[PDB]
């Protein structure tokens, strides 16, 4: 549910991912880690990650981050009409990585987090707002296919 105007504040700072969708990344997975420490844990390659430094430091999560927001990126792209782009997302991380609805709350948070730190001044609050439903839109699809799939939405 965006409207035409809520897309256009959303891919107008995704512009700025874009310019640097490694980088992002890697700083959302950051974020996520030390706010949450649990979810490190369903990433059987960071186990020994035992700091920041150590974050970091590994090309490996940093890889990681740049495959999810690219994924993400595809995703918000299509604006909602995204039921092919989302499907084997969840597929994937109902089933094989067994991610829970709340961690997908919690990773919103971060890269919310992380685009206001980014961007200030280009993450006022009409983007903010649009990024946000955007990402709970993200979240409750992917909550619905969830369901679908006989998995806790
Ligand atoms: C914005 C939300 C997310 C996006 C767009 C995303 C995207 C991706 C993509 C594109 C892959 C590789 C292809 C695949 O397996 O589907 C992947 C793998 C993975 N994701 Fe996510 N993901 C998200 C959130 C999460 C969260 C919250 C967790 C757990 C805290 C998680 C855990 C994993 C794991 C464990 C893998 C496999 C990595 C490996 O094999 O080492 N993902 N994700």
């Amino acid at each position: 549910g965006l409207s035409d105007g809520e897309w256009q504040l959303v891919l107008n700072v995704w512009g700025k991912v874009e310019a640097d969708v490694a980088g992002h990344g890697q700083e959302v997975l950051i974020r996520l880690f030390k706010g949450h420490p649990e979810t490190l844990e369903k990433f059987d390659k960071f186990k020994h990650l035992k700091s920041e430094d150590e974050m970091k430091a590994s090309e490996d999560l940093k890889k990681h981050g740049n495959t999810n927001l690219t994924a993400l990126g595809g995703i918000l792209k299509k604006k909602g009409h995204h039921e092919a782009e989302l499907t084997p997302l969840a597929q994937s991380h109902a089933t094989k990585h067994k991610i829970p609805v709340k961690y997908l709350e919690f990773i919103s948070e971060a890269i919310i987090q992380v685009l206001q730190s980014k961007h200030p001044g280009d993450f006022g609050a009409d983007a903010q707002g649009a990024m946000s439903k955007a990402l709970e839109l993200f979240r409750n699809d992917m909550a619905a296919k969830y369901k679908e799939l006989g998995f806790q939405g």
